[PDB]
């Protein structure tokens, strides 16, 4: 019950009994906590509560020490010191920010960005508190019992009295009762299994709330700067395919962490390769929040560097499938590639963390923690969509607000930048480049002459709040059989209850522009659906143009970002 403080450092026994983390707080910063929040409860090696028999005082204001032992005004004896005096809370060794992160309920966008904008250590504070608090709610969700098994990915289920039912898609992964994880899809639901068992009546599924580790590393390392190449050692024979990137690799042997903007298709899993051809001595680890992230540079990497120095990492509890060829979970490879949660604790000469807008401050943390390497490098792009928040509903969250790479790529800029787009045809890299890239995007592809737009509201009906628009996709049906090319293409949409109705009407694959992000399709179909704040995100409208190669089509319900759409326009 010895330790340092979490707003100066200062050593004390004290911690504030209140908050869900509960910090370390010194004498200065333990009064100020106590005397301008709710929060009263103050432990140190016992609990300052009153000591007399039935009493409940806990109210470290209400409290003063009779001898070696703590009192209220009602229990104390005539030679009693107040614990709350002269601006310190009594205790061994002898703040407006952190009161708002021990005090909020994460709902609000504020909240996330004073997680961001604060101080290091209370970056980690926020970072745990907030992963503790997105944990206690999945609790207050309603246990679903199996009620019928109508065929192999088709069920109907039985939900908890009073309890909120939460939102059926990919996103929340239940857990089948330990018959493997499970996730739906909305009478007739889809029920998808992680493991292949008979589907029974009476088992139930739990979404699995983990518990929540302590915070040691900062998110980002003290940065360091370099006057030659530190423990790296280059080639001088790089080939001519990465010759582009030469200038980048020196200046990632020459500071301790680099940012690396990469906006969709302008290289960044080709860098990220690349950086292994330059040093190629160096242990690089590749990580990434996604299992789908950590397999793209993997996909990269078995085409450039040698198989049998890598090593894909797969977590014991194998959730949902991932690369299978390389040497599986031989921590000791040159190349290793592992999600974020199934990190060894390892060193390595370069760390490459790619898809930097998906990851949270707790997952910079966890990569701090578990690697130790001389050089870091944060591959990924703030105008990409960032990592679910599930509590947030009251206000949007700005891309500096993502995470602290985030924040560092928004407000001095990216270390390097890819300027040219090598996938989409110039009327998406132009309309992304005036949209979120303050026009520096450029267009390697000429146009292609096959990116249209088509302005039309449709009808919008909700399945539950996932939203629908059969008229969006009855535009795309009748669009569909004047253009044949476009049946390869992939349906996108903001919602997966959209995607469904697609799917059965259309029969193009389907995909949200959440799971659209790092893959990229010939053609692409995408109908808005609505005109919320979701499907309105420039970040999510950015993502989802820019999955295309050759052609798109954007039925449209916001005229603003129609009108921003640089295409030709159709006509129905
Ligand atoms: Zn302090
Ligand atoms: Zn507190
Ligand atoms: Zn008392």
């Amino acid at each position: 019950a010895v330790g340092a403080c979490v707003l100066c450092n200062s050593q004390t026994s004290l911690r504030c009994g209140a908050c869900i983390r509960r910090p370390f707080l010194c004498c200065k910063c333990c009064y100020d906590h106590v005397i301008s929040t709710s929060h009263k409860l103050v432990l140190s090696v016992n609990p300052y509560v009153c000591n007399a028999p039935g009493c409940d005082v806990t109210d470290v204001t209400q409290l003063y020490l009779g001898g070696m032992s703590y009192y209220c005004k009602s229990h104390k004896p005539p030679i009693s010191f107040p614990l709350c005096a002269n601006g310190q809370v009594f205790g061994l060794y002898k703040v407006t920010d952190f009161n708002a992160i021990a005090t909020c309920d994460w709902t609000n966008a504020g909240d996330y960005i004073l997680a961001n904008t604060c101080t290091e250590r209370l970056k980690l504070f926020a970072a745990e508190t907030l992963k503790a608090t997105e944990e206690t709610f999945k609790l207050s969700y309603g246990i679903a019992t199996v009620r019928e098994v109508l065929s192999d990915r088709e069920l109907h289920l039985s939900w908890e009295v009073g309890k909120p039912r939460p939102p059926l898609n990919r996103n929340y992964v239940f857990t089948g009762y330990q018959i493997g994880e499970y996730t739906f899809e909305k009478d007739a639901v889809v029920y998808r299994g992680t493991t292949t068992y008979k589907l029974n009546v009476g088992d139930y599924f739990v979404l699995t709330s983990h518990t929540v580790m302590p915070l040691s590393a900062p998110t980002l390392v003290p940065q360091e700067h370099y006057v030659r190449i530190t423990g790296l050692y280059p080639t001088l024979n790089i080939s001519d395919e990465f010759s582009s990137n030469v200038a980048n690799y020196q200046k990632v042997g020459m500071q301790k962490y680099s940012t690396l903007q990469g906006p969709p298709g302008t290289g960044k899993s080709h860098f990220a390769i690349g950086l292994a051809l330059y040093y190629p001595s160096a242990r690089i680890v590749y990580t990434a929040c996604s299992h789908a992230a950590v397999d793209a540079l993997c996909e990269k990497a078995l085409k450039y560097l040698p198989i049998d120095k890598c090593s894909r990492i797969i977590p014991a509890r194998a959730r949902v499938e991932c690369f299978d060829k390389f040497k599986v979970n031989s921590t000791l490879e040159q190349y290793v590639f592992c999600t974020v949660n199934a990190l060894p604790e390892t060193t390595a000469d370069i760390v490459v963390f790619d898809e930097i807008s998906m990851a949270t401050n707790y997952d910079l943390s966890v990569v701090n923690a578990r690697l130790r390497a001389k050089h870091y490098v944060y591959i990924g792009d703030p105008a990409q969509l960032p990592a679910p928040r599930t509590l947030l509903t009251k206000g949007t969250l700005e891309p500096e607000y993502f995470n602290s790479v985030c924040r560092l790529m928004k407000t001095i800029g990216p270390d390097m930048f890819l300027g040219t787009c090598r996938r989409c045809p110039a009327e998406i890299v132009d309309t992304v480049s005036a949209l979120v890239y303050d026009n520096k995007l450029k267009a390697h592809k000429d146009k292609s002459a096959q990116c249209f737009k088509m302005f039309y509201k449709g009808v919008i009906t909700h399945d539950v709040s996932s939203a629908i628009n059969r008229p969006q996709i009855g535009v795309v049906r009748e669009f569909l059989t004047r253009n044949p090319a476009w049946r390869k293409a992939v349906f996108i949409s903001p919602y997966n209850s959209q995607n469904a109705v697609a799917s059965k009407i259309l029969g193009l694959p389907t995909q949200t522009v959440d799971s659209s992000q790092g893959s990229e399709y010939d053609y692409v179909i995408f109908t808005q659906t609505t005109e919320t704040a979701h499907s309105c995100n420039v970040n999510r409208f950015n993502v989802a143009i820019t999955r295309a190669k050759v052609g798109i089509l954007c039925i449209m319900s916001d005229r603003d970002l129609y009108d921003k759409l640089q295409f030709t326009s159709l006509e129905i």
